């Protein structure tokens, strides 16, 4: 798994009000969260597909 | 709930554009992704409803 | 199934980032929104299956 | 509702695979269908929820 799996979500200070996903290694699963539009990090999904393609396999 | 319920959903190899459903477990919710055509696996389905009906049921 | 079930999602005028989930009456589904915090109107709810099981489905 | 609400959904000539929403004026519903990921048209949406904000 890499190692931005381990991230935590970063909602960071844009104003834009986005659902994202973030994987949670965890939990083990994908999980929303709220993102402003600005200054990403990279564990920051368009979609849960998109968060367990890149980091649910071990 | 079926464990196939649980299991990322499946992309593949094709190169078709489709868009089916998975269900999220963390969620609890029936969500789109986007299917190759090729391989299919288990959580694919043609409609949100239809991935309820299969896995949202404890 | 509720009237409410109908609703269009309404994040309205506050400021909060709160993930909500209302029910999409026309496919039968759960889907999320980013509610205010204020003044929330009835398709609006913690998670999605609190949503299908309001709306029965 | 904006005129571009009644725009079918435009995949462009794009070869990314990233799932978008359209309202679907016909239905009264916002639907999912494949951006290519340039050349978005206005009637391309992050989400179900903000597809209906602008257009329900």
């Amino acid at each position: 798994r890499p190692a931005f799996c381990l991230e935590p979500p970063y909602a960071g200070p844009g104003k834009a009000r986005i659902i994202r996903y973030f994987y949670n290694a965890a939990a083990g699963a994908a999980q929303a969260f709220v993102y402003g539009g600005a200054r990403a990090k990279r564990n920051n999904f368009a979609s849960a597909a998109d968060a367990l393609a890149a980091c649910a396999a071990a």
